[PDB]
């Protein structure tokens, strides 16, 4: 009786941050070269209190003959390259740029962002306005708790264009993993879960799932299967910092379980710069494994 997209529905009281997609949504309608200028502006003032972490090598490498190919272009012809991700045209740079993993595509930007803040590559046009519904939008944003303005410009990122992934990092050192303590919650599915992400042991949280088991990460749809879950693991949730705090365990039909649990996530693009609020929901088969978890980046606190 349980399929995915039913169990989308268990602790319907948690109040997802459906701003983010909303402003998502609202960004994508506006002008190419308002959404650029947009995001040029937000990223500008929001360096002024929080730090981007550094691209990590690899990535870097795997980005730089299409940041070469930009730097090399004229700057009306950067401003085209850039505007043609931002559309989503169809040519070459963005197909290669969706080819990307999230992280080459942030670090692709966080390149052109150094390099634009230094005159390289063709600057957002001095005193730019931007239009109406963008300038609406920039306010959205710039009301939004920090780890949701992160998600915002994350999202955008990765929307843009028309599988290439960084190495996948050895597993943490068995004798220096650290165990979550989740008040209430002694379910060692969950603790197992939790404490196998923290350790980047992705081979052993993904034998947690039931065969047809899904994945559901903010603000998108269920992942599906141990081989896409997997994958999604390896390509997305490498050096997460996850901090769950409390949760409540309950009965579900057929002898299952659902477990909802909240706490924090650090990305590494942050560090504990930006605490997320994060919910965690799952549904455990009779057996505890998981055949359903649910992510969601919670409203406010005040849904922790
Ligand atoms: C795009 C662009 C520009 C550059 C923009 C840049 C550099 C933006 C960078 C933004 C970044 C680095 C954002 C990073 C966001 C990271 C987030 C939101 C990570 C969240 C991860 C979470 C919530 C993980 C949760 C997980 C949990 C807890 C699990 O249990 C399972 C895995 C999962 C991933 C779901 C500039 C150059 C500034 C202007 C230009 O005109 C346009």
């Amino acid at each position: 009786p349980f399929t995915i997209d039913s169990a989308r529905g268990i602790f319907p009281n948690t109040l997802a941050a459906d701003v983010v997609p909303a402003t998502i949504a609202r960004f994508s309608q506006l002008n190419a070269e308002d959404q650029l200028a947009l995001i040029w502006f937000a990223y500008l003032e929001m360096g002024k209190t929080l730090t981007i972490a550094a691209p990590g090598a690899a990535s870097m490498q795997l980005a730089e003959n299409a940041l070469k190919e930009i730097q090399a272009m004229g700057p009306l012809q950067q401003t085209q390259a850039m505007c043609d991700l931002a559309n989503r045209a169809d040519t070459p740079l963005c197909r290669t740029y969706a080819s990307w993993s999230p992280n080459i595509k942030l670090g692709f930007w966080y390149r052109l962002g150094e390099l634009m803040e230094q005159g390289f590559v063709a600057p957002i046009p001095a005193g730019y306005q931007l239009s109406a519904n963008a300038n609406a939008v920039l306010a959205t944003i710039q009301g939004l708790e920090s780890g949701q303005q992160i998600t915002v410009l994350r999202n955008a990122v990765v929307d843009m264009g028309f599988r290439i992934a960084e190495p996948v990092v050895p597993p943490q050192d068995t004798a220096s993993r650290t165990k979550v303590s989740i008040e209430g919650v002694t379910n060692a599915t969950v603790l197992n879960y939790m404490d196998n992400l923290n350790a980047n042991d992705f081979d052993t949280l993904i034998e947690l799932f039931t065969s047809d088991g899904a994945l559901q990460p903010p603000f998108q749809r269920p992942i599906v299967g141990k081989e896409n879950v997997l994958r999604f693991f390896r390509e997305e949730c490498q050096n997460l910092k996850l901090i769950p705090e409390r949760g409540v365990t309950e009965p579900a039909e057929d002898g299952f379980t659902q477990i909802k649990v909240t706490g924090k996530v650090q990305t590494p693009w942050f560090g504990g710069n930006v605490g997320m609020n994060i919910a965690w929901r799952f549904l455990l088969n009779p057996e505890g494994k998981i055949f359903f978890v649910a992510i969601d980046l919670l409203a406010s606190p005040k849904e922790l």
